[PDB]
């Protein structure tokens, strides 16, 4: 089998990116954020606290004739940026893009953090890293991709996020129209439960490349690109008025500028992130300072290609026996 989802920006910066999925019977379809740096499917549902729900779509599982409750099940996650959400769990059938896993484990949300509740756009979260940091208690349950993969034509994933515009998820196969080039694959390390990988080196520009071993993770769920600070200030310096805010929380800089391009080695192979996808516009209404979108790692312990980088990739989430990375350039 296969399944194939279109991917939609949920505002003109790219903030995050919601995909289609129908849940339950008759299908309940709510919009979510795949992320590759979690392995929870939870959904606003009727059981959300009504104060916390803020025009998302919700899932009610009395509605669906499939859902059964997991009888004593929880969950509850804390992500990296301080949200967080909990609740209860049940099993119901789940489909993305064509692609049909029965008795996958949707994770209804009884709370969650304001920052959830202030986002109508996104109705939950579809975790894709693997299945070792899924949050259900006393039952650990697996991902959509991990109950899926045994059926897929190719136990792999896609991921093709646009820049302003829709992408595609693709599962079970490699749409070989949808990049340039070749897919240069790359070692993963599971350990940490993380798509993690060590990229090769950068370069500012048209500047030199620099070889160096940066380990991190692929998350599709983090907007930003956060690599060492040496790197990070090495991209900056190069635009004019540039600096680190600690007042707004990273680096900023003039909304005048026009931005440097930064490339990242996969083996031997490059990866260009354009000027422009580095924009995340006025840090606050009005304003001429502008928001980076390449930020210093420091203060997380991992580095994290999110989307500014992995939007200028087509990227192979390859779940075979040993799992492995490919990018192509697109
Ligand atoms: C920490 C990086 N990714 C995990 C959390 O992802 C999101 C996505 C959307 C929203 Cl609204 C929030 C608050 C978090």
């Amino acid at each position: 089998s296969t399944g194939s989802a279109t991917t939609t920006p949920i505002d003109s910066l790219d903030d995050a990116y919601i995909t289609p999925v129908q849940i339950g019977t008759p299908a309940q379809t709510l919009n979510l954020d795949f992320d590759t740096g979690s392995s929870d499917l939870w959904v606003f549902s009727s059981e959300t606290t009504a104060s916390e729900v803020d025009g998302q779509t919700i899932y009610t599982p009395s509605k669906s004739t499939t859902a059964k409750l997991l009888s004593g099940a929880t969950w509850s996650i804390s992500y990296g940026d301080g949200s967080s959400s909990s609740g209860d769990v049940y099993t119901d059938t789940v489909s993305v893009g064509g692609l049909t896993v029965t008795g996958q484990a949707v994770e209804s949300a009884k709370k969650v953090s304001s920052s959830f509740t202030e986002d109508s756009t996104i109705d939950g979260l579809l975790g894709l890293a693997f299945s070792t940091l899924n949050t259900v208690s006393p039952t650990q349950q697996k991902t959509f991709f991990d109950n899926a993969k045994a059926s897929l034509d190719s136990p792999v994933f896609t991921a093709d996020l646009g820049y302003h515009a829709p992408g595609t998820y693709n599962f079970g196969f490699i749409d070989t129209t949808a990049y340039t080039g070749s897919i240069t694959y790359t070692a993963v390390s599971t350990k940490q439960g993380f798509w993690e990988w060590t990229s090769t080196g950068y370069a500012v520009g048209s500047g030199t490349f620099k070889s160096t071993s940066i380990d991190g993770i692929a998350d599709t769920g983090t907007t930003l690109l956060y690599l060492p600070a040496t790197v990070v200030s090495a991209y900056w310096a190069q635009v004019s008025g540039a600096k680190s805010s600690s007042s707004v929380g990273g680096y900023v800089f003039p909304c005048s500028a026009t931005l440097p391009s930064f490339t990242f080695g996969v083996g031997s192979a490059r990866i260009v992130i354009p000027g422009d996808y580095i924009d995340f516009g006025p840090i606050s209404t009005g304003s001429s300072s502008c928001f980076g979108g390449i930020q210093s790692s420091a203060g997380i312990g991992i580095n994290i290609f999110g989307d500014v980088a992995l939007k200028a990739a087509f990227v192979v989430f390859n779940g075979a026996t040993t799992p492995t990375l490919g990018f192509a350039s697109k």
